[PDB]
């Protein structure tokens, strides 16, 4: 078919599976959340908590689906239909190495729901405690062993793909052991080889040698807030793509519709980026496409704490908070606008 409605399998949408309900999980997990102290605000802060009641959740926005469980198969069905509306072919799943049966069950439910709609799943490896290249190798082996034969498990040209959040927390000399073909614990030329996409943060003088010396296959930028880092400044993307092409690396810039996290980080207002009825999203997605990249990542499907979500949100005013909403646009506007941009990306590819 040539309908301009099919999924794009070079479009990755960052997905969070950490939401709970009392009924399914025993607690409205993540809808309830600690308020972060001000890192510049001195001693004796008791910033408190957001209780995750219907009236008071840990977001400046409010989900159309309410305080949902990430383990609810009926919610997962609805999320996969939203990925189909957005034309986002890859769900990039946050992964925290919880080593608990509830994580294992939830990952299997997500893979099962994804496959019914031809959506693919890859893992976004988070900075879990004592993360190092040896336990990363063990965890890559475990994820490929457990999920590699699942029909929804993502591959690009025969290789799994992992995003590595805060990859700079690990020295290039350690990465080399995992990611150089000669490394002491290499995955290259093994059953467990993968495209490893590291997080480009700061200036080229730091990041270029880091990416080369660590033997990453590519890099992404994550942050939805323009200008937060060098990497999340879209005017740098043409030059970052030029360097990527010259050095055989895959650049996957991250685009988002806005940013606001002041319910959980009240001191962080300088990072707010206003959605302006979709104009912010349009500008950032246009910059990614114009850079001439092979793949794009979206921050985020559902990081509700950071206000980067494309998941439908509804107007809500409670006795405790007046939520932001998608203003002059309908709740599914960011899903249908994502589909528009996926079409422009494919026209460019
Ligand atoms: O997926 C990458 C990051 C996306 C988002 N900034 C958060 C990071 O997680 C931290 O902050 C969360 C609240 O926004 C908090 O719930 C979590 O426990 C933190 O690790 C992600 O690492």
């Amino acid at each position: 078919n040539n309908l301009g409605t099919e999924l794009d399998y070079d479009t990755f949408c960052f997905y969070y599976d950490w939401y709970g309900s009392e009924a399914i999980d025993g607690q409205y997990r993540h809808w309830a959340h600690a308020i972060a102290p001000d890192p510049n605000g001195g001693s004796g802060q008791n910033p408190g908590t957001i209780p995750g009641t219907q009236e008071s959740i840990a977001s400046n926005f409010y989900p159309q689906l309410g305080r949902y469980s990430s383990s609810d198969p009926n919610i997962l069905t609805k999320h996969m239909d939203m990925f189909v509306m957005a034309r986002t072919g890859v769900l990039a799943l946050t992964w925290w190495n919880e080593q608990d049966e509830t994580e294992a069950k939830r990952i299997g439910l997500i893979l099962d729901a994804a496959d019914k709609k031809k959506i693919k799943v890859c893992f976004h490896l988070e900075p879990y405690p004592s993360r190092n290249v040896q336990n990363l190798r063990e965890n890559i082996v475990k994820l490929i062993t457990r999920y590699g034969n699942h029909p929804a498990f993502y591959r690009k040209d025969g290789k799994p793909l992992f995003f590595i959040y805060d990859s700079y927390l690990i020295e290039p000399s350690e990465w080399e052991k995992l990611l150089s073909p000669g490394g002491s614990i290499t995955i290259r030329n093994t059953a467990y080889d993968a495209l490893m996409i590291g997080l480009w943060t700061s200036s080229p003088t730091v990041q270029r040698p880091f990416i080369l010396n660590a033997h990453f296959d590519g890099f992404y930028t994550y942050f939805a807030a323009t200008g937060f880092t060098y990497g999340s400044t879209p005017t740098n993307w043409v030059s970052m793509q030029k360097w990527a092409k010259e050095n055989g690396k895959i650049f996957i810039p991250s685009v988002g519709p806005g940013y606001i996290d002041t319910r959980i980080r009240p001191w962080n207002g300088s990072v707010i980026r206003t959605r302006t009825d979709g104009q912010y999203y349009d500008a950032m997605y246009r910059k990614a496409i114009e850079a001439g990249v092979s793949a794009i990542s979206i921050t985020s499907f559902n990081e509700w704490h950071e206000g980067s979500q494309i998941e439908p949100a509804v107007p809500y005013t409670s006795s405790e908070f007046t939520y932001l909403d998608y203003e002059n646009r309908e709740p599914d506007y960011y899903l249908t606008r994502t589909a528009y941009w996926v079409g422009k990306f494919r026209e460019s590819k």
